[PDB]
């Protein structure tokens, strides 16, 4: 009678990992440009600020988020695996982008402000993966 459900309480999930020794690892041109240019074009920008870090459900409200989202990436993570030199290719950097892109497509609705933050992100994305060192 006297339980009420008031705890436990939810949380956020464990984030990404940004090490692994066990993974293999290189350095590229690619990646070298992909933190360089295309990573830190995105990092400065006036929309990059609710991609910056792992999504904090508890503190914005969503308590649904990760019920819906299950592969969660942002730019934060992003920034320390290529700091850390985690991926073997461009291609592995490159999907994480990719990921974080559709969770915000797959999460809110079209014309929601985050999808318009989202979409100039990914343009500008697009516009410097177009000019990646062959
Ligand atoms: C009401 O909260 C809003 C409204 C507009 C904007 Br832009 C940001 C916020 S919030 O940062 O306070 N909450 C928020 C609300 C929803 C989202 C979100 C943040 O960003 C992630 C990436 C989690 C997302 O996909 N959707």
């Amino acid at each position: 009678h006297h339980h009420h459900h008031l705890v436990p309480r939810g949380s956020n999930p464990p984030p990404p990992e940004t090490s692994n020794p066990n993974k293999p690892k290189r350095q590229t041109n690619q990646l070298q440009y992909l933190l360089r240019v295309v990573l830190k074009t995105l990092w400065k920008h006036q929309f990059a600020w609710p991609f910056q870090q792992p999504v904090d459900a508890v503190k914005l409200n969503l308590p649904d988020y990760y019920k819906i989202i299950k592969t969660p990436m942002d730019m934060g993570t992003i920034k320390k695996r290529l700091e850390n030199n985690y991926y073997w290719n461009a291609q592995e950097c490159i999907q994480d982008f990719n990921t974080m892109f559709t969770n915000c497509y797959i999460y809110n609705k079209p014309g929601d402000d985050i999808v318009l933050m989202a979409e100039a992100l990914e343009k500008l994305f697009l516009q410097k993966i177009n000019e990646l060192p062959t």
